RNA sequence: CAAAGUUGUGUAGUGCGAUCGGUGGAUGCCUUGGCACCAAGAGCCGAUGAAGGACGUUGUGACCUGCGAUAAGCCCUGGGG
């Protein structure tokens, strides 16, 4: 999974703790990266991408390009 | 055999020619680059912060291109497969 457009269906904490736990497993994964684990690289850049698309999501509800729930 | 006489000279090197190579990158044939134009556009950008940059950004060392800690990319929409 990467994430898409359902979470267009979630609400603005639930949301924003989407944004903090992705942001702790890209830690995890620097961590990894870091002392030589982390095998699966691609993850490192899928969570990033998850995170501007979970930003992008928090910002056109801010700005009322889609209606908030 | 002696006497008199003649002629000859490449083991150091060199010249010329042929031949076989080396160096060199001319020539020929090209080209992801230029040059001059034609036709149609567009003729402004900027405090909603520009022109141009610095630094950073990739699974990984650099540079170029792109991008800006949402960082060779995020979303919507249409096309395409
Ligand atoms: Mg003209």
């Amino acid at each position: 999974k990467l994430s898409a457009a359902e979470l267009r269906q979630l609400s603005g904490e639930e949301l924003r703790n989407k944004v903090r736990e992705l942001k702790e497993e890209l830690f995890g994964l620097r961590f990894q990266s870091a002392t030589g684990q982390l095998e699966n690289t691609a993850r490192l850049r899928e969570v990033r991408k998850d995170i501007a698309r979970v930003y992008t999501v928090l910002q056109e509800r801010n700005l009322n390009i889609v209606d908030d729930p």
